[PDB]
């Protein structure tokens, strides 16, 4: 429940690549849009942003549309190698294809939403996704925000931790997604590795990380709050590497009282609104 009178819609958008309809929550308001990507435990009824935050209310009459894709638990909003090998998934996740081709084509044709000049905003699994979308689709996403994202997924223990978190969230298999940790797909989808693309594209990036407890990150099966701490440290390394590589269009927010939780992710979504407005609409 939120503010009465919001013109929020839900849509059924066919995905040819996944052979099914993808539900999408939507609020109009302008030709450019904020894509609000969900976390590891994404449900099939509503996007976590609508469940847990007043995102639609906060961006109402902002001059921006809001797009909340629904579904894709543990998908990393990526195109997988194969159907998840364990939990009986009967198709291959193709969420990069959906977000960069199928969905923007549908929204353009039916509503006049621009496929270019948008923002991607993600958290947990989709924080990295948002930066990867900006790295490889800069005309679509000149703005990307990562809130408690896993920003060096190919490094050290990260492939192991991501595998653990995915198995704990619906029994999904990281091997089916990007292959063994040595597979090129891990580095392809590693924001840290792709920093020079973000720099050369002049992507406007907004990067947040909390720390500690409680956590909505997922990966609760990982012991000793290790994921919560490693997430922060890798985000801090990302800030430093971005600067060292010539990056000059980023904001890095690591407040010591911040948590990896919907209340802080919403606080950041509100805080970045003026930032997004100035970048996408002038």
């Amino acid at each position: 429940f939120s503010r009465p009178g919001l013109p929020v819609e839900y849509l059924q958008v066919p995905s040819a690549s996944m052979g099914r309809d993808i539900k999408v929550q939507f609020q109009g308001g302008g030709p450019h849009a904020v894509y609000l990507l969900d976390g590891l435990r994404a449900q099939d009824d509503y996007n976590g942003w609508d469940i847990n935050t007043p995102a639609f209310e906060e961006y109402y009459q902002s001059g921006l549309s809001v797009i909340m894709p629904v579904g894709g638990q543990s998908s990393f909003y990526t195109d997988w190698y194969q159907p998840s090998q364990s939990n009986g998934q009967n198709y291959t996740y193709k969420w990069e294809t959906f977000l960069t081709r199928e969905m923007p084509a549908w929204l353009q044709a039916n509503k006049g939403v621009s496929p270019t000049g948008n923002a991607a905003v993600g958290l947990s699994m989709s924080g990295g996704s948002a930066l990867i979308l900006a790295a490889y689709y800069p005309q679509q996403f000149p703005y990307a925000a990562s809130l408690s994202g896993f920003l060096n997924p190919s490094e050290g223990w990260w492939p192991t931790l991501i595998g653990l978190a995915m198995n704990d969230s619906g029994g999904y298999n990281a091997n089916s997604m990007w292959g063994p940790s040595s597979d090129p797909a891990w580095k392809r989808n590693d924001p840290m590795v792709q920093i020079p693309r973000l720099v050369a594209n002049n992507t406007r990036i907004w990067v947040y990380s909390g720390n500690g407890t409680p956590s909505d990150l997922g990966g609760d099966n990982i012991p000793a709050k290790f994921l919560e701490g490693l997430t922060l440290r890798t985000n801090q390394t990302f800030r430093d590497t971005y600067a060292a590589d010539g990056g000059r269009n980023g904001v890095f927010n690591f407040p010591p009282n911040g948590t990896h939780s919907w209340p802080y992710w919403n606080e950041q979504l509100v805080a970045m609104k003026a930032d997004i407005q100035h970048v996408l609409n002038g």
